[PDB]
């Protein structure tokens, strides 16, 4: 049919959103439009990475599930049993997206569960729901097309995390490479006095501890701030803020 | 009726290849199978990023340009004029994938040109060729859906190449931070004597013609070999080989 | 007679001035040697000096930071040469090997009490000149690494933005209107925002706003735009 | 005795480049003529050299606990401490300890003992600074290599060295593909990226598999998260 129309739009979104970064919200919105049904891109753990509502049913049980952006733990592990595409599931199924729970009112309450694979592993679960039309081969082409693209974008987000988790640690260590012996001993006792990420630094409370100059403490802060690890601010008679997630971790290796 | 059957085949490859290739040969092979037509994924400058033949054509006019993995300059800048899916462009054209001398046999010979765009930038050009019948909405979906994925895969490669081209320089620079002054000036004169990637390191004069210790050259070479920059092999009278594309470039800064 | 008192002092200055090197090391010798000090580079440059009596001859007077050179006998003076050149005298102790220490004084002529305070110092100087280079190549290369790390975090579009951003600034600092760059190539402004963050994350730049007037950006790395000028 | 200042001059006027203060201990031991014992503040024998071998555990790396704490509160130069003479000179900006049964301890012997005690400090600080230099750089390269990976081969690398259970070992081809379900070409691309940064140095051995040897001290550790 003129399914070609609904694919060009789905493609047109992807044909700019391609590259960085990954936006599951705007992506689920387009699926919601071209599949003409509710969309729930669900993580392995049951977390909602993105979603979009085409037809909204007024139910405190459901809209709440959407509020934590988390599905019930029992229902989450149930998706693992679904290995292949399971189309048009009934309101009396253990997989339905319609715990209404007066299901007589919901005769046309349908549910489609397409697993989201990145080849090597099941990365998530695409959940559909609709009250108007049956899920045909037409609606499955768009659902599976999307599920494949989601899988790539989940594997990308997970790849880019591992990349940056290591990159951030790398620049932290290079910043440490800059320090002298005293400057390191300085930095250690500095962030012990703070005991966290933010705080005010009493530079006179140190520099008497070991007899090392307060000017040494200045180098140690500039070198870190030079590599963007921190950023200090002149505050009365010094405020420092850590700009790196892994800085505190790598520092705690005495 | 199932276009779905032809989409599952295409989807099956895509997810089961998300694990980092990128392989345009594998992609082209499947398209050629599900689209049921010849596939030519063309780079911006005419290079074939990938291909797969469904129907063996008979001219060595094409069998040589295919053997060269490169399209003519004239035909390439012709592809820029195509801004959107052009379907079934005769054999009488300037866009046809069948440039022949004997055209009277290729009346049913056709061509379809789907552009490949991402981020806003025209990345490549998908080209289809078939003798059978005209490309239907059936094939146009599979063509456009493929051309969309090829787009975001080209963008992956360009971002991962930057990821690597810059990382490689970082490893080089990090190895240079290990050197002393004498250790550095040694490396400078070593690869001034080589005048290339590989060569034999005499150093019987090269070291003491300028007056550089033969032991400080070892430490300098061991440090470079530590970061995987180089790799030396032994002999009576040392052979060296640069394993980093960007090492020489970064070293050309005094 | 106890030279220990004069060598305990000199030593108690180097333990404190351990690392972070010659402007203050020259003051060190000028005090304990009690003579003018001139720490001269292998090629003439003044790495540090300190004056004790200050002959106001002005055939010499140092903001040149470079002598009228060629001076070449520090060439030729391979050993400590005491009391060269009234008693306007000079002691020249070599540091060159693998710079040069020059002492000047009106009065005594170093005695034998001695250059052993100068030779002692002249050795420590050499170790700190060797420290200078090692702790320079360390930083000059590591900075280039941080920059390349920052660039590796960019996408193709995020890079295209950066290439244009600092092609507009025409220098180190300046105001940036993120408005128009998005219109010159047709890429999202959020891309420009994302690109600037990745640089600012590694401390390459700083980027804080000026309202709708624009965003002010200041490059904090000496090696950024250099490495950026490579295709 | 200006040559006696020139002894200590060119003995470490090399100076330089790396830090080998075992070669420093004999420099003092030859010229102060002494048994030299460069001791860390906590107790480890950072270096030593013996001119006068005594018919007398140095084997090794630390001293008697409350002999070290005795040295700690020797805040000043104290020569001829008897018991076989003894001289203890502080090293701080470590501890230098001398001993002899010969020309006592001259105050010229003290000059060279005190002057050396200063140069030691500088080279302890230099060694310590250029060690933290290394230890951090040794981690930076590992993390650099790890950033090159993606989802699958991080998981591949995680399982590989988990099975290796140590530094070196043989990897049985595709026996590993069972336990992660990813293409096994992924494993190769993983091992290649690591050894491209000097983290490993592998070797293929035909139908047996592939041998691998970790070359980075900090790789095994940093990989342990997870």
């Amino acid at each position: 049919m003129e399914l070609l129309a609904k694919t060009r739009k789905l493609n047109a979104l992807l044909q700019s959103a391609a590259g960085k970064p990954v936006n599951f919200r705007e992506m689920s919105d387009t699926m919601c439009e071209v599949i003409e049904a509710n969309v729930f891109v669900v993580s392995r753990r049951g977390k909602l990475l993105g979603y979009a509502i085409h037809q909204q049913i007024e139910n405190e049980r459901m809209k709440q599930m959407l509020a934590e952006r988390q599905f019930p733990e029992e229902y989450t592990q149930s998706l693992f049993n679904i290995t292949e595409t399971s189309s048009n599931l009934d309101v009396n199924s253990a997989y339905t997206a319609f715990p209404v729970e007066n299901r007589e009112l919901f005769g046309q309450g349908l549910t489609t569960i397409v697993p989201i694979v990145g080849g090597g592993e099941r990365l998530g679960t695409l959940v559909l729901a609709r009250l108007g039309q049956e899920f045909l081969d037409d609606d499955l082409i768009l659902a599976e097309y999307s599920s494949t693209v989601v899988g790539m974008e989940i594997l990308r987000e997970k790849a880019e995390e591992i990349e940056e988790e290591a990159r951030s640690k790398a620049v932290v260590q290079m910043a440490i490479s800059s320090l002298s012996y005293s400057e390191l001993e300085a930095i250690e006792h500095i962030f012990e006095e703070l005991n966290g990420t933010e705080g005010l630094l009493v530079a006179s409370k140190i520099a008497d501890r070991v007899g090392i100059t307060r000017s040494v403490i200045v180098n140690a802060l500039r070198k870190l701030e030079s590599a963007g690890v921190i950023e200090s601010r002149s505050l009365g008679m010094t405020y420092i803020k850590v700009l790196n997630d892994k800085f505190l971790q790598e520092l705690a290796k005495l």
